[PDB]
DNA sequence: CGTACTAGTTAACTAGTACG
DNA sequence: CGTACTAGTTAACTAGTACG
């Protein structure tokens, strides 16, 4: 009896993270932006602004349900379906989401 | 006309950067992955996946224009229109592309 | 008070061929 | 031999209302 893969690494990284390695070369300076004008599009930083704005504004929960859609212009399907993604993720790394709002 | 500084206007984009400061908090550890599962989508690693595939395979030039389409499945309009993006970018920061192509 | 949902229109990307 | 084009389809995202 002998296991195939278990010691050192359990999950294998093939695509999304070899991209996060070149991102840390332009994150020390700030050259991942002319790099994003060659491999992706302006529509990727258009959907980062309004998507990161309904989550950064929902987690506060003061004026974010009926009265928020008029300020930016993002429907009630995106503002409350962004809430459905929070209940699927785990709590050990939802905990880091608290490490980046609370300010420690 | 002027020895130092030419034309005064001042301009800054605040959307992709509210996402780059919180991305640097999870880049020191590695919690930007549960982060990409609740405010990005699985199509955001399918676009960083296949878009980093036609550029990292075009810049070398071995099997990335005609014989590539069957190996993964992206069509000839993405692997040849991705070449048109390089002709628009500048050489001062395309130079950093050499800082991460030669070494990587 | 809050959420979920039913109806409403837009956007990128994919695939095999045409010519320089 | 290396690029770009004609024709083909596959997902994403907006908006305003009603019920628990
Ligand atoms: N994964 C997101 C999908 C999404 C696309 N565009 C959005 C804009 C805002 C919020 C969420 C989204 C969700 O279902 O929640
Ligand atoms: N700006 C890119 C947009 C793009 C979308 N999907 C792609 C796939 C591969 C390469 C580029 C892309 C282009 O037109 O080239």
């Amino acid at each position: 009896q002998s296991p195939y893969s278990a010691a050192m690494a359990e999950q294998r990284h093939q695509e999304w993270l070899r991209f996060v390695d070149l991102l840390k070369n332009a994150y020390q300076n700030d050259l991942h932006l002319p790099l994003l004008n060659l491999m992706l599009t302006p529509d990727e930083r258009e959907a980062l602004g309004t998507r990161v704005r309904i989550v950064e504004e929902l987690l506060r929960g003061e004026m974010s349900q009926r009265e928020l859609k008029n300020e930016l212009g993002a429907g009630i399907a995106t503002i409350t379906r962004g809430s459905n993604s929070l209940k699927a993720a785990p709590v050990e790394l939802r905990q880091w989401l608290e490490e980046v709002l609370l300010k420690s």
